[PDB]
């Protein structure tokens, strides 16, 4: 089920070019959504299953919603300096489908 | 790239309990969204990257938007009884990250 996942993580692993051992939280948005399927949804699920459509150029479309975030909060950190740090909206607060 | 998609396919593939010999149009939403990215999504793809998030019960995080519907519009046909019928909301019209 779509929802709230949180766990805490170096913030060298977090990309942002920083260098720093800090167990910080970071909170994301995963899940099923299969349950807010539309009649669409449904039809082109319907579609897909029985080789209906010719793949269209790239990535295959997506049959459901996809569960993500819909709000946001900042993620504050002490650097290797031991210095105070702050990148807004980088951990979620609240998810959807 | 995330755009519209436009196909003719079989009223019998829709998965809506109608034969028939009569295709009409269908179109859906696909595509990237690497594109429209959060400052989020990619602290999210690294950690994921780096192995520091652990796989979440069920279904992997996307860590980036997905290519949606954003309105619809109805599929008409002539069902087996050459008889005209519609369903709302069918076939899409407008797609979005």
């Amino acid at each position: 089920g779509c929802r709230l996942r949180s766990q805490l993580v170096p913030v060298r692993a977090l990309g942002l070019g920083h260098r720093s051992d800090e167990l910080v939280r970071f909170r994301f948005c995963s899940g099923s959504c299969r349950r807010a399927r539309s009649p669409h949804d449904l039809s082109l699920a319907s579609l897909l299953g029985a080789g209906a459509l010719r793949p269209p150029p790239g990535s295959r479309p997506v049959s459901q919603p996809c569960c993500r975030p819909t709000r946001y909060e900042a993620v504050s950190f002490m650097d290797v300096n031991s210095t105070w740090r702050t990148v807004d909206r980088l951990s979620a607060t609240a998810c959807g489908c």
